[PDB]
């Protein structure tokens, strides 16, 4: 048969621009039940194949399936033995989240007398990942790098690039973020440096700058300049 | 038969990412080229359909298509006359472009012999309508909303606001992007007014403070402090 | 039969001369697309195999092939049972990425009717394994290499003779990397010391030098002059 | 029988404002790539033909060509005659080039069952030559045209004006060009005299005033006024 | 019959390897004879493609190779006459090169009783020709590259740029090579005003205030500042 509650190409960008736009706020939960509902396993793949970045939140979700598969196996006993030709074999957990069906079988099962929805059940399991990424996943965010107060300013840089990188943003709006977050992350012994070496400096001059910040000499020199204020 | 080279899911999420962290850049051209090579027009257009926001250019590339078609159309003409029971309907424009074509036609057409590669032809005409955009679209950007030298500044909020729900951030960088760039990209007139206010003032308390820039009141205490300095 | 899209020799320089240039920028995507177009997976072999260096790059760009070759065997399914002798067997993921196919089979892949393009999907593949690599991989630097402000100088040099070791470049280049840099890039304290020393010092002797940096005596003695400084 | 793939018109004004804007920068080679695809060798010559300009450029990618030719000969050997009446004759270097071949017989080898893709291998062919193109070639530039320390201005005067022939722009653009850069660029002995007769000097003017520049005369009369400001 | 030691994909790369890291220090010839024992000329013509620039010297290699073959072709003379059904063809010096032989042929003719190891005939030659490269070539040097006592600074700068393009280096190595190397092997005369000019120079302008040295007034000049200090 066919699938009258397919995808369509509204509903994918739909869900597509509620990742973009919410991330993984709990908004994601009824928008993916509401544009899902109906929907192949195949489908539901498509969806969640749409989603970029937040690795290790999809890595969460793909744990959650396993298991929740893990369980339809565990409640479904294996049954041997030779399928009736009008019958089709019994859909295990993998072939609930559709990773060992075809979408043939997918439609076999939705559509069959009696019908064993596949994709409200693979639906369901997609949901319990969901509310776990909820709960549990803190997207990476440019504006919570902040140098640590021994931190060298060289892996600052370093964690700063990185989640810049792995920032959702427009390139000009990542130029943007590093002119004015780098420098005002920084921690207060490299921040009096950097603004003491004004605002046309390089990355390579700034790194320079801090480079012997927490070593000998500039240790004894901040201590040597406090001694000196407590003096006068 | 089969189409081989159907789109994995690492295929079209690595097309999702392309078009997130790449937007519309010359970049998009061959990676769309290498992604989708020897798909289907279904394929084709799944992947179309995962690119979030742009709504311009995806209508400069639908345009684009729509030419093809046309093109197409005129190139082939229209045969009068039943199929063979062995032969199937010779595509359209809109069944290559995969609007007026189903999954099967298409594997159909593309498995056929002589075969009719309909997805390198719909692969063609999206390059097209890409190279179109890449040329000739720009996209918003908050950094480009600056205020008017005479523009109220109810008016330019208004289109800060507009053009920070289309921006491709995530909800607290939004929020630094308000806390930020709408008092600095404020013109001189309300921006002295927005500094006299303090960091404090919300976003009512600075509309109400520049309500009155440009009108008669503000004009003639302008006008009179500036004379203050000339006559003083 | 024979394939005739076979590389040339002209074909392989010039993807080994964009290998050596451009490093994996963006634009060694386009260059492999072009350049493998029509070659068997032996050929596109060859080509991976004549990359130097950028040995974690091609180990990403090798998981990349695995999972790709992983999604080609879910998805097409284990046919058991005698082979017609006309036919010849389906191929693997492993068969298309060339490990376990000769390049017999696979111009018997590429040239049977219907045509198994395995040339075509291990392209795929392996762009696939070059778009992560042009995202996620950043090429060791001996420009990126600078003494942390506690490292010991010894450390320092060690990690900067390894990245001299990957460096591309020319023995008589690397000599002079090792004059210009490895004093340049050292930390203050180290470098105070490395400039009072004098132009004509050895390696040896700068690291005798430098052994103290950090040590008891070295920093009750930095701690001294700035207390003298302070004192007059 | 057709070539589905033929290049529409907007393929071919694509490829043409491509070459316009983008002159040889890397981004051409996947433009062609994905332009060219599925065309016959006599669209490729087309696409080719309607590069105005850069005959430099079209030379070395003829060379190429031919290379790439002769490569094809080489490793295809000549039949020994019989030509079968059903079957048509195996194309050489020049027929992929389409140099001696014509579109029907183009045609005839793309659409044969087992098919030669005489299109896909010239544009491999052309993309070697574009490779060369894009690493080697450099344009010629009014802003690169700058009077030697010795050169006379009658010379300089004109390579600036074989230069500004040989330029893309406009009748108007190219005034301004002649009436900035001239003078700009020339070196400081004739630029003084230059700059001593006036903006309203014509060039007869100019070059008759820069005539003896070099000469016994002006090379006393600046060496005196070099030795009057040292007794001064 | 088929060829037990064909170059395994490890062989192939550190071929290329060495060729990157030793350019042509005489332990290339070691090197070569040992990764290539053993193979058909096909192996080490790949290996021969797989060098990346030194175009100078594989031309070498090519004459000293085109030399060997007419030395073979002078000592074994061709013998007119119809060649046994079960013999081959004897090989030629372009055979053995693998200009004019396929694999096959080279297969045939080492795994023949009696054998013609027309793999280890072509090595020697091979291996003469990286001899004479060893000798006689020498790779151009960015290092190498000092502007003359009296050369134009533009023909200086663009000598540098053409060897910079042609050096074996990363970009940003090649960018550290232009900010350190082009005013550092400048001439004295031109070397003063660059560093007249300060760190923060473009190139143009660079070029622009050495365009007139060498020139009357700079002449005049400099030979006026001299009388200066010895009339002083
Ligand atoms: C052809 C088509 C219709 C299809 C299909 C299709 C079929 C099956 C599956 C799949 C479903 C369920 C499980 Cl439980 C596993 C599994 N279990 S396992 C052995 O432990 O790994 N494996 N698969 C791969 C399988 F089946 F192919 F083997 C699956 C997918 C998933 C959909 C999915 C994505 C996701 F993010 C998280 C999920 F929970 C499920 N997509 C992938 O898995 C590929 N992926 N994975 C991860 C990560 F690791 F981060 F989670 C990431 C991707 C990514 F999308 F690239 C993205 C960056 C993130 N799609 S279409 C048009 O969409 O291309
Ligand atoms: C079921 C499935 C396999 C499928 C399919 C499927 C089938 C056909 C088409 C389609 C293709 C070509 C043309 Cl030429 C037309 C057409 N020509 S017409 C008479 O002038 O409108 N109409 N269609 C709708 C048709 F065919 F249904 F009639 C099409 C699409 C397109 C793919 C596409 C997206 C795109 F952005 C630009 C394109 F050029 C083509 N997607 C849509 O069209 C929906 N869309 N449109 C636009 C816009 F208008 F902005 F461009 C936008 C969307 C959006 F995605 F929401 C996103 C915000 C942007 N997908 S699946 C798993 O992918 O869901
Ligand atoms: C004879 C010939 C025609 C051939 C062939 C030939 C045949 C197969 C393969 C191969 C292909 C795909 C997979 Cl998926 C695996 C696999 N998968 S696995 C079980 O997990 O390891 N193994 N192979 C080895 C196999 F098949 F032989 F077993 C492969 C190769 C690869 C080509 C390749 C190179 C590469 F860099 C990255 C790739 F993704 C693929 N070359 C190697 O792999 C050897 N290599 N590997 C790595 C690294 F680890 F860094 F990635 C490195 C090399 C290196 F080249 F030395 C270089 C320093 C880097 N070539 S010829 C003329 O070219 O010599
Ligand atoms: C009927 C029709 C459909 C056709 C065809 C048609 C057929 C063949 C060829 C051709 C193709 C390949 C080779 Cl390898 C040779 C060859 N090899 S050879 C012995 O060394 O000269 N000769 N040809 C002439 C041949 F075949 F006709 F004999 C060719 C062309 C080329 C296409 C081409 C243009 C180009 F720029 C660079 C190329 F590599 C290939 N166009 C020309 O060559 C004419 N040209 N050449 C050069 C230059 F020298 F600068 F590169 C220039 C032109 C120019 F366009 F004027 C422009 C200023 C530059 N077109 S159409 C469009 O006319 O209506
Ligand atoms: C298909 C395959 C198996 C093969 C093969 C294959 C077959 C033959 C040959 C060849 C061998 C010997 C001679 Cl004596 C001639 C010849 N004699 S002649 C009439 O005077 O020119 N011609 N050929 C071309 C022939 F045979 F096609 F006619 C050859 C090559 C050479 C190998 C080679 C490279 C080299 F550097 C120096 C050599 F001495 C030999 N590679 C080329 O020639 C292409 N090349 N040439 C030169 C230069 F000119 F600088 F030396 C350059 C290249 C380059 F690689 F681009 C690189 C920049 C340098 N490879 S594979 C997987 O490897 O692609
Ligand atoms: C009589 C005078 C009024 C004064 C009073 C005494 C005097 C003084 O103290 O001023 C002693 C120094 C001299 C003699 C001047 C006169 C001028 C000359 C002169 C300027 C002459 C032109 C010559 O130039 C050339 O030959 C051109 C050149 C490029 C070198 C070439 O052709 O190769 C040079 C060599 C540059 C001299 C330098 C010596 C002095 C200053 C004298
Ligand atoms: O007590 P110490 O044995 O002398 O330890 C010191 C000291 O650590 P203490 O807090 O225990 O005194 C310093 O202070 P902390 O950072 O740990 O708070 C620390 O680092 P800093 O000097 O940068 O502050 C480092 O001193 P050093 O920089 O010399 O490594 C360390 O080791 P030392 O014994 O070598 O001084
Ligand atoms: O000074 P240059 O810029 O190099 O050019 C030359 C050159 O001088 P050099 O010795 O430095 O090369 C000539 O040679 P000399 O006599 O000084 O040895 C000299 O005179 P001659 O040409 O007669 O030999 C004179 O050349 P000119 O007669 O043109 O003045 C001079 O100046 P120019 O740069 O103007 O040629």
């Amino acid at each position: 048969q066919m699938v009258h509650q397919a995808i369509s190409p509204r509903t994918l960008n739909a869900w597509v621009k509620v990742v973009e736009e919410k991330a993984f706020s709990p908004e994601v939960i009824p928008m993916f039940s509401a544009l899902s509902e109906g929907a192949t396993p195949q489908d539901l793949n498509t969806m969640l194949n749409t989603v970029g970045g937040h690795q290790a939140a999809m890595q969460m979700l793909k744990e959650t399936i396993n298991e929740e598969a893990a369980e339809w196996d565990r409640v479904h006993p294996v049954h041997a033995g030779p399928i009736a030709p009008g019958q089709m074999r019994e859909p295990r957990g993998s072939d609930i989240a559709g990773t060992t069906s075809t979408l043939q079988e997918q439609i076999g099962w939705m559509t069959n007398n009696p019908p064993i929805p596949v994709g409200e059940i693979y639906k369901r399991w997609i949901i319990l990942g969901l509310n776990k990424i909820v709960r549990m996943y803190s997207p990476t965010s440019i504006l919570d790098i902040r140098q640590g107060p021994k931190e060298p300013f060289r892996d600052y840089v370093d964690r700063f690039y990185k989640t810049l990188r792995a920032e959702q943003a427009s390139q000009e709006v990542k130029n943007w973020m590093t002119e004015t977050l780098l420098v005002q992350n920084a921690n207060p012994d490299c921040k009096t440096i950097l603004k003491a070496l004004g605002p046309a400096a390089t990355l390579e001059e700034m790194m320079t700058a801090c480079q012997g910040v927490g070593g000998p000499g500039h240790k004894a020199r901040v201590l040597a300049e406090a001694m000196s204020q407590v003096i006068n």
